[PDB]
C-alpha cells in the first residue's frame, strides 16, 4: 500500500513532466533556417498487397520509423522522478510532414498515432501505413521481376529547414509477410539531394525503389 | 419514485465528476498494467486469393483494471458500476500487426467501469489482414495467424493475458462461406536482440474452409 | 413580427432549461428505460453470394420517454413539442448484431422532443448483414436475419418493444432487384450462462426473392 | 484605400458578430413557419447499374429561405448588402432524398449568401446514389427514374416547399455524358398520411433517360 | 546556441500570437476588399479512365498564392522572420472548387501554407480527382480531350479574381509509366458573364488531350 503511494507519485511526476513541457512556452513552431531538423526515416516492408496493371498502382504496407530531437522536448529525469522516457499522443507534439510524392489515394494510417519522447528531447513515432502509389508492375510475371519507386520527404519545408538521414539504404525486410501474391528481390532506401535552377535552396526525399515478382 | 430517481441520477453524475474531471498518464514501468483479451469471432467474411487478405468480423473484449477508477459505492447510493463513453477515459492502444486497411468499428465506443477500478470495452470490429488462403477448398481448409498487442508499450507498461486459448465461437455465423476448423488466442512474449524489455502479443489463429 | 419573435424566445428558453441546466447520464437498473422499435424497410439493395452479405435500405423508428425532457406547454407559450439535433440528447445504443460493415446513415440526426418527454428519432440506414442468399433465386425465396439492440445495457437498464411484428413495408421500392415476400419484427429475451441479467433484442426476419 | 477596406473589414466583422452572437434561431415552427425554395441543376447522370438498381447523379441544389433574424440595415454597416458565410454559422433546411441507398457526397463547399434583407441561398452540389431502375435506358424511349426530396423531420406546418419552375436546369447538363436527358422535372406534391393529420410536402425530381447514341 | 533558437522560436511564436489573436478571424474578401488568387497545376498523372461512367481521375499539385494586408509584419519587429509554415485550418483559404468533378477530391499532402511578410500566402494541395470526361477516341492518335473548370463556389469576380502566372500546365513531374501520354494540358483563366446576373464570373479553365501510351 505504500507501493500504491509510490505508483500514485510515479503519475503525478509523468503529469507534470507533461504539463511543464506541453504548456510551459507552449507548441514549438516547427523547423526554421535558423533552427532547423534532421529528421532520420526508416522503412520496414510488410506487404505488397496489390499491383493494379490497368491503372499502374501498387499497395504497399508498411512501417515508417520517424526519429528526430527538439531541445525543448529535453528534461533531466532527477527532476522528475528518475523519468527517462514517455509516450505521448502524436497530436500532442510537433511531427514531421513527411509524404509520398507519388501517392495516388490518401494514405490509410493502421497504429495508433502514439509517439515515445525521452529525456535527451528525442522523438521516436512509427506511423504503420497502407499506400497506394504510381507504379508499372510490368515484368512482375517474370523472373527479373518489376522495379518501382517512390520519394518521401517534407511538403513544405526544404533541405534549408528539414535535413533527411537513413542509417541504412537497406529497407528492414524481416517483417516482410512471407505468403504474399508477391516477392521481394530487393528493396532500397536512400537519401537524395536535389537541385533545381530556380532556387538557391536543396531539396531532400528518400527513394524508396522496391524490385517483385510473383511468388510462384 | 420520481425523486428517489433523480437522486440516483446525481449521484451518478457526482461520481462521473469526482473521477473523470477532479482526477492519467497511460501505464509506465512503476505503473504496469495487465490488458485481458479475448475474441468472439462471427464471421470470416472474404479470403480474396487474388490479394492474400482475408475479412474477419469480430467483437474483441478488453479488460483492465485502475487504481484512479475505484470508488466507495456507499459513498454514491450504492452505484457499482457505470456505461461511459470510451472517449471519456484512457484505453490501450491495442493493435492488429498484419492489418491492410484500417479497422472498421460495428459497435458503440462505450465502455463499461466498475467500482473496483476495472473497465470492460468491446468493440465489434471488421479486420482485412494478410492471409493466403490457400487450400480453403480443400477438406484440411486453410491457416492464417493476426497477432494483437499494444502498438507502443512494451511488456514493462501493458502486460497481455487471455482467460482461455479457445476463441470464442458460439456466435459464428452459421451460414458463413466459410466454416471454422479451429480458432485459438495465445498470449506469446517475443524477447530480442536489440532491446532488453520483453514484447507481448496474443496470436490469433484460424483454420478455416469452404463450408 | 412581435409575436413570432416571442415563440422564438420561448422556444430558446425551453431549450436552454431542458439542456444547459437540469443531467440525464443514460438508463440504470434503478432509472430503467423502454426503447419501442420499427422498421419501414424501403430496398434490398444487394445480395452478394460470394461473401454472403445483404444490403437493406430502412427507416428505423426509435422511441423513448425520459422525465428529464418533460415540460408544462403553458410555461413556454405552449410549445408542446420540437425539433433538435439528436447530440443535445441522450439516445440508444440500438446495434445490429451482425452487421459486417459500418451502418450508412442517409437521414439528418435530428429527433423530435414531445411535452411529456417522449422522444422519437428515425434513423435512415443503409446496412450491410450477415445473410446467405441462396434461394433467392427460387420459388421459396431466401430468409436472413438481423437481430438490434442495446450494445452496452442489458434488460434490466433498457428494454425493448414493437408496437406491432409486421415491418412496414408500404416504401418497399416496387423496382426493386429483390421482391419482399414477408418481413417480420419480434422482441427476443435470451440468456448467457456468464451473466445473470436478461438480454433483449428485436430481430428483423426477411423473406425475399429476385424479382421476375 | 488600406484604410478603407480597414473598415470593410472592421464593418463585416461587426455585422457578424452582431448577427450570430445577439440574439443567438431554433428552426421553424408552427407558429412561425417557413417556405424553402428549392431548384435543381442537373449535371450528370454518371453511372447506371442494373445489378442494383440504383442510379448516380451530379446536381446542384439550390436552396432558398428567409428569417427576419437574419435582417440588418446596411446603412448602419457602410453599405454592406450580402456576405458570404459557412453554412455551419446559420440554421440550414434539413433538405432530403427520401430513396438514396448511400451517403450524399458534398462536392462544394458549405458556404452560403446572406443577404441584408434576411434571404438566405445555398447551393450544395452533390453526387447521389438513389433507387432507379435502368430497365429500357439502351432503348429509344429510355429509362424514367424518380427520387422525392423534403425536410426528414418537419411537417408542412413548419416548412413548406416550392419551386420556381418545374423544369429541371439542364443548361450544364455534361453533353458527352453516357446518358442523354429525354426530360427533367421538379415538382411540388402535397401528401397526407392515415398515422398523421399534417400535410407532408416534397419536391419530386422525375428524370427521363437513355444511353447516348 | 540553445538561447539564441530559445528567442528565434519565441520571436515566432510571437509572430503567430500578434497576428491571428490580435486582429483575429479575417471574414473574407469583398467587394470593398477584393482579393486575387493565382492559379497553377503540376500534373503529374492520369490514373484512370473510366469508360462506363465517362470519369476520369487526376493526380495533380494545384497551386494557390493570394496576399492579405491583415498578414503583413515588419521582419525587423519580429527577429528578421519572413516567412512562416503554418497549419491551414490557422488561416482563411479560398474556396477554390472542380466545376465538374464526380466525387470529393481527396487530399494528398498536409494541409499547411507558407505565409510571408508582405501578406503573401501559398498553399500547394496535392489532389486526386475524378471529373466529367468522354476518353473516346484515347486509344487513338489524335487521343481523346477533356476539360474543367476551377473558380470560387460562392464568390463572384467581384470578391475574388483568379489569375494564372501561365498557360501552360507544368508537366516536368508527369509520371513517365503512366498507361496515359499528355499531348498537351493548359490552364486558361476565363470571364463570364450571364444574363441572370451583372456580376462577372472567372475561373480557370484545364485542358487536358492524352492518349494511351504504346
Ligand atoms: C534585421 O536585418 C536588418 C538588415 O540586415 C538589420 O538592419 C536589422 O538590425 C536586423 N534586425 C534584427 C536582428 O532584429
Amino acid at each position: 500500500y505504500k507501493d500504491d503511494d509510490d505508483k500514485l507519485h510515479s503519475q503525478a511526476n509523468l503529469m507534470r513532466l507533461k504539463s511543464d513541457l506541453f504548456n510551459r512556452s507552449p507548441m514549438y513552431p516547427g523547423p526554421t533556417k535558423d533552427d532547423p531538423l534532421t529528421v532520420t526515416l526508416g522503412f520496414t516492408l510488410q506487404d505488397i498487397v496489390k499491383a493494379d496493371s490497368s491503372t499502374n498502382e501498387v499497395d504497399l504496407v508498411y512501417y515508417e520509423q520517424q526519429r528526430w530531437k527538439l531541445n525543448s522536448l529535453m528534461w533531466d529525469p532527477n527532476e522528475y522522478g528518475n523519468i527517462t522516457d514517455f509516450r505521448t499522443s502524436a497530436a500532442d507534439i510537433w511531427t514531421p510532414d513527411i509524404t509520398a510524392y507519388s501517392s495516388t489515394r490518401p494514405v490509410q494510417v493502421l497504429s495508433p498515432q502514439i509517439a515515445v519522447v525521452t529525456h535527451d528531447g528525442s522523438v521516436m513515432f512509427i506511423p504503420a501505413q497502407r499506400l497506394s502509389f504510381m507504379c508499372d508492375p510490368t515484368g512482375v510475371d517474370s523472373e527479373e521481376g518489376a522495379t518501382c519507386a517512390v520519394k518521401f520527404g517534407s511538403w513544405v519545408y526544404s533541405g534549408f529547414e528539414i535535413d533527411l538521414k537513413t542509417d541504412t539504404d537497406q529497407v528492414d525486410l524481416s517483417s516482410y509477410y512471407a505468403s504474399s501474391k508477391y516477392e521481394i528481390l530487393s528493396a532500397t532506401q536512400t537519401r537524395q539531394v536535389q537541385h533545381y535552377s530556380c532556387c538557391p535552396e536543396p531539396y531532400i526525399d528518400v527513394n524508396l525503389v522496391v524490385k517483385f515478382r510473383e511468388r510462384r
